[PDB]
């Protein structure tokens, strides 16, 4: 678990797929929705080392888990701890989306954040870490008890 509560991240770059406005309020709307029901609070930082970053790549990209193209896996993110730990990455061989019509960004960031964050898979299809991708209605989204269980435990 992160042994502190203020976290920060950091866009390392950006995918030609979606406006960086978008880019930008996705991933920064995905924070919000774990430290609305946990007491972690999250910076977005400009220069310096970020406790996650966050890192659009495709096919090997140096962390001995190289992506696969279109399709497949989408993205992964790394357990809490220093380096590597925490980071987020997403694969540039998808298309990312504000909405649908690709990979929605903002409910794949949301998972891939509780993953840095500690937590595994939940059984519950409603869960946003459910192991499965699909797209659920952004305007409804809501973490299901399941997810507040899983980061409560972890983090109050
Ligand atoms: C054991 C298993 O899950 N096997 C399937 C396998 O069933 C599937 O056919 C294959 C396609 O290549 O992907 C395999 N797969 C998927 C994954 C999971 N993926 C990653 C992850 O959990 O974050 C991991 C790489 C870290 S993943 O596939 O890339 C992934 C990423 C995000 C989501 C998600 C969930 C809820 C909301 C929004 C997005 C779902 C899946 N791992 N292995
Ligand atoms: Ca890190
Ligand atoms: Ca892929
Ligand atoms: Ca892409
Ligand atoms: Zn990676
Ligand atoms: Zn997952």
């Amino acid at each position: 678990v992160w042994r502190k509560h203020y976290i920060t991240y950091r866009i390392n770059n950006y995918t030609p797929d979606m406006n960086r406005e978008d880019v930008d309020y996705a991933i920064r709307k995905a924070f919000q929705v774990w430290s609305n029901v946990t007491p972690l609070k999250f910076s977005k930082i400009n220069t310096g080392m970020a406790d996650i970053l966050v890192v659009f790549a495709r096919g090997a990209h140096g962390d001995d888990h190289a992506f696969d193209g279109k399709g497949g896996i989408l993205a992964h993110a790394f357990g809490p701890g220093s380096g590597i730990g925490g980071d987020a990455h997403f694969d540039e061989d998808e298309f990312w989306t504000t909405h649908s019509g690709g990979t929605n960004l903002f409910l794949t960031a949301v998972h891939q954040i509780g993953h840095s964050l500690g937590l595994g898979h939940s059984s519950d299809p409603k869960a946003v870490m459910f192991p499965t991708y699909k797209y659920v209605d952004i305007n409804t989204f809501r973490l299901s008890a399941d997810d507040i269980r899983g980061i409560q435990s972890l983090y109050g």
